[PDB]
């Protein structure tokens, strides 16, 4: 049964001076709006997902609080940060590699991510071969779940994913943004990504299009694409029975 106490995943969500620049035209007005809209229509997806086919719906996401870095994190010689000014591991590109960007992220945001249900990046950077974010589970996800990090020297927590808004030069949609911030949060919630294999799963276009989990952006103008396959139901209803009791809020 929906624990109505217990049922709102609260996020710290954290935009970078890249998303702050180039996303909020150095405003902080124009940044939290952007943010605020885009959780308040992927939370839309969420709540209305009946993760059973029935009564277990109304789950959903819920920002706590909103970090504005306005400016790059300076760094000593061979420090790096996820908000530092150049790219890691090549400072010659536009991006980092996702995953590292990933791994940085989770370090430096330890200490506040022990504190919420998840942390979630938004960046403006261009990753490689068309990627657009990244995030753990579907081995973390949705609750802190701390990780000794042997390179790190302390506990990191893996309630944590990003989203760029940028890709192959332009500022995506936000009708594709929304679907990148779903996808990774559909992860933290525990689903892994659709398979050709299962046609329920990931349907043909005149049979309304891939589901939100397909590792493939593919448009966005399809019926299916703003929602979630039975196969990421039954994945992230094993994990919101488990998980909902551990860190979720009640909805404000
Ligand atoms: C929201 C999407 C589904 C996220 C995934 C990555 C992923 O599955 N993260 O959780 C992605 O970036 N997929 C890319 C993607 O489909 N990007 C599109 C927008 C693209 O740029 N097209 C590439 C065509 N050569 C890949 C990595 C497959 C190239
Ligand atoms: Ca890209
Ligand atoms: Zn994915």
């Amino acid at each position: 049964d929906p624990d109505p106490m217990k049922n709102t995943c609260k996020l710290l969500v954290v935009a970078d001076h890249r998303f702050y620049r180039y996303m909020g035209r150095g405003e902080e007005s124009t940044t939290t709006n952007y943010l605020i809209e885009l959780i308040d229509r992927v939370d839309d997806i969420y709540r209305n997902t009946a993760w059973d086919n029935a009564g277990f719906k109304g789950y959903g996401i819920q920002i706590e609080q909103i970090r504005i870095l306005k400016s790059p994190q300076e760094v000593k010689p061979g420090e790096k940060h996820y908000n530092m000014a150049k790219s890691y591991p090549n400072e010659e590109k536009d991006a980092w590699d996702v995953k590292m960007l990933l791994e940085q992220f989770s370090f430096d945001i330890a200490e506040e991510a022990s504190k919420v249900c998840l942390a979630h990046l938004f960046t403006y950077q261009d990753f490689d071969m068309g990627t657009l974010g990244l995030a753990y589970g579907g081995h973390g996800g949705v609750c802190p779940k701390a990780y000794y990090s042997p390179v790190g020297k302390k506990n990191i927590y893996l309630n944590s994913g990003l989203t760029s808004t940028k890709n192959y030069g332009k500022t995506i949609l936000t009708k594709e943004a929304d679907l990148v911030t779903t996808h990774e949060l559909g992860h933290n919630f525990g689903a892994e990504h659709d398979p050709d294999g299962l046609a329920e799963c990931a349907p043909n276009e005149d049979q309304g299009g891939k589901y939100v989990m397909y590792p493939i952006a593919v448009s966005g103008d399809h019926e299916n694409n703003k929602m979630f396959s039975q196969c990421s139901k039954q994945s992230i209803y094993k994990t919101i029975e488990s998980k909902a009791q551990e860190c979720f809020q009640e909805r404000s």
